[PDB]
């Protein structure tokens, strides 16, 4: 219902951006880098919970690059580590 690989495309697109526009920022790049890695196991597995967590942290950094409000990076990479841990359960489970 919603165009999930658009919405992954445009984790890529922030999480590129922000690593090119905040280099003195490490959790906004900390961030960025985790959604990156998210975002091929997403693609790789493609469980929608996985997808829900990685599009959410992707919203997380995008708000905290468009509004300032760096305590969302860090929400957004908490975000983006539950979902990489998601991957590697269904990794383990499956």
């Amino acid at each position: 219902g919603e165009d999930y690989l658009k919405l992954l495309e445009e984790a890529l697109k922030i999480a590129r951006e922000v690593l090119e526009n905040y280099p003195l920022t490490p959790v906004m790049r900390a961030a960025a880098r985790a959604i990156i890695e998210a975002v091929k196991m997403a693609k790789k597995y493609g469980d929608e919970e996985l997808i829900k967590l990685v599009v959410e942290a992707a919203r997380l950094l995008r708000q905290a690059a468009k509004q300032g409000d760096l305590e969302l990076a860090r929400q957004a990479l908490a975000a983006a580590r539950q979902a990489l841990a998601f991957a590697r359960r269904v990794a383990g489970l499956e």
